[PDB]
């Protein structure tokens, strides 16, 4: 989750569900998460609009 | 007949032409819609390695191999439009396709080569993809004159000026682009600038061709490209969409004019709304919800149709798992009704794949055909509905089998839609046209004839090979009429005769004719031969009774015959009066020279020389109509007329001796010429081809067969003159046979 | 007024903005027109070498070194428009300029941030060269998603959708191209779409940027380009054409709306025609003649203007050796009038050079400014006329020194032409507007107050450096009214006082202020004082008189003595009674509630507690009036009315202690607080900043000086409820300062 916030703060650069949520943002998050120790699916990629629900699916998998 | 209330603003659609994947004309487009067939194709490795694909991508699992492709993008008939070979070589393939599609969509409307007195004017709009841009600048150059030619010809936005220059069109012309809904934006501003009273015949359009044909795409997991090769809208199995190729052009004219001139109308466009979505959407690249329901309510309200009479809604339907409940939700909220399950749906993007900038006008041609043929076609690849939809408490049901249009919905109405990717939204309520009765009575009336034409023999063989499915689907009488009147003519000709059951017998040509010999008619002697100059059959011609009412307005004035006037029943007492016999001749020759423009001589062999001078222009009608009734008493002395100057052409002979200013000023020849020679071939030979009817003639169709044979011989004919009081309805006949060269793809 | 008839077809131009060469705003463009100097620059032998021209082309004698360049292609405001940094990096410089120019057009029309009630379209053309195409095709696009981003953002197809999305506009959008009159075809679509009732504003205008900004151009022999560097139109030494750069946007709205809302109008468009040349010429690149004469006669018919009262014709004026006799003969055959020389001529294409997509809108903006300022401007390079020009027999004469509008051609009427390359030929009769006249006589009127505002101190300082060139040209009262009302406000603020004759001086800061506090007002006891919470200075507000009329009507129903029921006469006999003083205080409190919307905590000590109550809404009005009446004569048996909860904003007090639900129902508390007297000046210590005037008031403008010293601090005071019954006209004012980053060009 920390690295996910690190790349979204790298891409958008605001220090404080209001992410990109568009063409490249979702795929760029989804690429390294499968390389990460977490396991993410494309179905929960298109179902989760917040890093809290993503982290909830992280604890489920 | 229209059968509703005419407000100020309606627009007809009087002819369309398409070239879509696995669909080369209109008849195959309706045959592909009705059956529910899909038009995507699947390649294999061998026909892909010949097109130049690296082997390190086929083994990748991201290359799903399918693409809806145009057939024949690399051929063009260069010399017909006005180009030469290098100028036809340097053209972007968009323009080579759209020239031929726009000429077919003119010629299907009737107004082919007749727009030099109508202010027509194009509005097409075209997309762009980058591969031909990469292939066009790999040439060398030094900014020369040829480079400036390649700078305006190879542009993708001097398309509409090239079309309206090459077909001689003199009205407004634009080249719009609003993303993914190009054709419906162009059709909407064509309806506005048609309603202002600016142009008369507007043409919509839109074309996209992605140049490396026969190649797959690259699927992605976080996108909208379908990972199957298949596009399924409103389905529980759905994956994505499918980007293909296309073409397509309509022709739009106002309602009142296209009901006055009697044309073939498919639909009548009523209302049309446009609005951007704005910043209510999340970013830039996705449409919302409120814009969709606002445009549907605005276009339903602006055209005075309540939304509980619309039995067909062509959606957008791209086939994603996200866009489809959104579009069904907007289409439920905008229809504010509470009736249950009365309206169908559909999406052409199942059948052909998503065309990139012709998608709206693909929708428009499908809904126009639906209101014209009156069925409701199936939705293709539909098994079980999407789980987030509820069809029960909502007006829409998805058809699976082709149905007739249900009663208690008449007159039919249907509504198209096309929302772009970026915001511009269009919607357009259509209302169909109620067809005629077809009162031909299924009787055993007559064979009718069809005059094909093309400028060379191979194209003529193609055009006569075209005729079998066109006779199989259409009707034969209206096909023959709209091939007679509203199509052009060319050099090498042929006639095809159609009998009552469907047979095709080619029509035999003449045997003995000479090319330099002019044409002419023969008039008999009224004293002995009571038969007229072929006036036994020309009674039903509408021009002939107009000349009869013109002649009876002058005969009844001063001559005062013994109670024989008003031009009613000349078929009962034809053999008695010389006056009606001379009138007959005058009217018969008048019709027989307005029927054929290349008719000059009007000779005769006794008692017809004065009607011949009357209707050739040498003598005015007043003195000869004065003299004809006084010829009945035949007692007192003859009268020499004022001898007016005739019209150019129409010189007169007596026994095959056409002479001018020799015997037209004396009196001895005029007194000598009033005798009966009684010799049909009294001239021997004088090189004059004669309009002689065949000896074995009984029915009125034999004279029309003769008129067809003189059409085949090589002189133009005024066909509309023959037909009676109900002029048969115009319709759709036959495309043109283009002659393909080959032009290589650059690079 | 306007001073002619009004049919349905008027469209008013209510604001324009430009970025033409050497012309970075609008007042410099008019100065450059009326002098006659030309904006083309010349280079040396080294500034070309410094930016990527090798020496092997410099020595070529067929190389003319000139190009009318814009300055500031690169820069942009990054975070204003709702962008990131990378998204701002990946754009295309046409978009990176036309964002700024269209926002200056809305800021000049007045509707800067008030587009929340109207339906605003966009209709923007553009033109695409080949050099950025070779710069952007060969760069690494990336994966499919970055290619999607670069194809959606970085192209000339999504330009008008970006202007309509970054600002908040939700009307129709389009993006035309008709190849040299792109701007005037977009303006003509905007007229035809305003007149039906889709949109209520529009935009227009194109852009053209050729990316190596400082570089020469190859002269040659076949294609037309100038062989010298100068574009002389209609001259004996005419050589060619000069291709340049440009921008430009207007804003259009109907005439009935733009007079019944008070706006500023430059010139009003009366008629518009478009056709195409057709095939009625020789080549695709050569100009026709019948097309030009037909479009001029149709646009002089459709606008009901006879071509006798047209005083100034703005033509194309390309400047080649062939186009100028053709254009002049077309004009003198359309103006079929047989007078002698009366109408001037001109061309902007000598001042700036050919612009290639904005040449139509350069013509429209120059003709709008000439009708607004009424000065015929001279032709830019003109010594002796062309040899085959028949000047003295034709209606036109060509000026060489700027002269005033000739006083026998009123109201002024003009005419704009722009003919493309083989495409549409657009013409458009404009018509000027008779002015509004000041009622001063060079007198010592009053100081005014100008409220500048910008979001940080650097941008504020650059904005306040604009008041010297604006005040040297305009007049100093409409500038102050436009800056007060029809412009937005921001955080860091400053006001500038302008006296009768120059002498700008910043208003002093306001001291002794404690932040995060409520603002309150106090009205003392009315038995002694006469200043009824400053109701003598507010007597000219024309909002004070509305409440005075309402209270006059309310006291007319019940009050016993006359001459107290007459409005406009309270101040004569106010000093004798108490009822008049209470009636004045009610309206003064409501006007000071209007002025200063964020005033919250009222108060009142002694008898003033009752008008403070009636203004707040706690008691009543009529009960308060007659209660004050028995306190005028009797002051026995007070009848306390039952209280309310006044307004969801305001809080009432007694001395400085807010009674927030303290007692509200005790008769002893009101009687003790009210019945004896107060006689304190009061207000020892609490935490609310009182609205107290400085004690040296001696005029009527001094309260305006105090309310501007309030607006220099945080109070968002309305700037319109102070001015009297003729409100001043709106007019034009300063334009925003943009914060400039730097984005380099990917060569």
């Amino acid at each position: 989750m920390q690295y996910i916030t690190g790349l979204m703060e790298l891409l958008l650069e605001i220090s404080p569900e209001l992410g990109g949520h568009s063409l490249l943002v979702t795929q760029l998050t989804s690429r390294l998460e499968r390389d990460f120790n977490v396991h993410i699916d494309l179905l929960t990629l298109m179902e989760n609009p917040n890093p809290r629900n993503i982290y909830a699916h992280i604890a489920a998998q």
